[PDB]
C-alpha cells in the first residue's frame, strides 16, 4: 500500500461515500488506483465517449460537424441550458459537441446518441478502441439514476483512464479529431470545483463533470503540468443515501492527495 492510497483511504471514510480514482503517469505509465476495478455510474463523463465518437465519423465525413441539426420542443428534455435556445432553430453537430461537452447539455448528448445510432452506437466506438468495460445502455434523461449495483451506463476508473487518454494523448482519433476534442475539454465550465480545484493553479486541465443521483459526483480530466509528461486522472464518486448532496469537494481532496505525490 503506497501513501496515497493510505491518504485517498482516509478520504473516502472521511466522506461516508465510497471514492474511486484511477491515475496514469505516462511518463513511467505507472499507475495509481483506489477502486480501480470496481464499478461506477458514469453520468454526463458518458459524454466524452459519444462526442468521441461523432469526431471519429468526421473522420470520412469531412463536413460532419458542420451538420445542421433541427432542435424541436419534442427534444427538450431534463436539463437543456444551450439548446432551448435554439429551438424550432438549429445546430450544428460542432455546436451540439460542444454543448454536451462544456455545459452538459442533455439534448445535446441526446443528438449525439441519435447521430451514432443509438446508445449501442456509444458502446460500439468503446469496443472499437479497446474499451471492454463501458456500456451505455440509456439517453440523456435517464442515464443518471445512479443506482447502486446497477450495471447500466457504468464504467470502472481504470477503464475510463486508460480510454481518456488514448482520446485525447494517444491516436484513437486522427490529429484533427483529437486536438478538437481537447479544444472541447479545456474549455469546460463545470469543473471549477472538482478536479481543477485541488491542481496546481499554474496546470492546464481539460475535464468532464458528472452527477445524478445517491451523491454521485465525478470527474474525468487530462492535465498538462509545466515542464513533466501529462496526466490523466479519473475520479468517481457515489453515496449510500439517494437524496445525497453533491460532494465536488472529494474530487479536489482526491486530485489534491493524488498531486501531493
Amino acid at each position: 500500500t503506497s501513501a496515497v492510497q493510505q491518504k485517498l483511504a482516509a478520504l473516502e471514510k472521511s466522506s461516508g461515500g465510497r471514492l474511486g480514482v484511477a491515475l496514469i503517469d505516462t511518463a513511467d505509465n505507472t499507475q495509481v488506483l483506489y477502486r480501480g476495478d470496481e464499478r461506477f455510474p458514469m453520468c454526463s463523463t458518458s459524454k466524452v465517449m459519444a462526442a468521441a465518437a461523432v469526431l471519429k465519423q468526421s473522420e470520412t465525413q469531412k463536413q460532419l460537424l458542420n451538420q445542421p441539426v433541427e432542435i424541436k420542443p419534442a427534444d427538450l428534455v431534463n436539463y437543456n441550458p444551450i439548446a432551448e435556445k435554439h429551438v424550432n432553430g438549429t445546430m450544428t453537430l460542432a455546436e451540439l459537441s460542444a454543448a454536451a461537452l462544456q455545459y452538459s447539455d442533455n439534448t445535446a448528448m441526446n443528438k449525439l446518441i441519435a447521430q451514432l445510432g443509438g446508445p449501442g452506437g456509444v458502446t460500439a466506438f468503446a469496443r472499437a478502441i479497446g474499451d471492454e468495460t463501458f456500456r451505455l445502455d440509456r439517453t440523456a434523461s435517464t442515464l443518471n439514476t445512479a443506482i447502486p449495483g446497477d450495471p447500466r451506463d457504468t464504467t470502472t476508473p481504470r477503464a475510463m483512464a486508460q480510454t481518456l487518454r488514448q482520446l485525447t494523448l494517444g491516436h484513437a482519433l486522427g490529429e484533427t479529431q483529437r486536438a478538437q476534442l481537447v479544444t472541447w475539454l479545456k474549455g469546460n465550465t463545470t469543473g471549477a470545483a472538482s478536479i481543477r480545484a485541488g491542481l496546481p493553479t499554474s496546470w492546464t486541465v481539460g475535464d468532464k463533470t458528472g452527477s445524478g443521483d445517491y451523491g454521485t459526483t465525478n470527474d474525468i480530466a487530462v492535465i498538462w503540468p509545466q515542464g513533466r509528461a501529462p496526466l490523466v486522472l479519473v475520479t468517481y464518486f457515489t453515496q449510500p443515501q439517494q437524496n445525497a448532496e453533491s460532494r465536488r469537494d472529494v474530487l479536489a481532496s482526491a486530485a489534491r492527495i493524488i498531486a501531493e505525490g
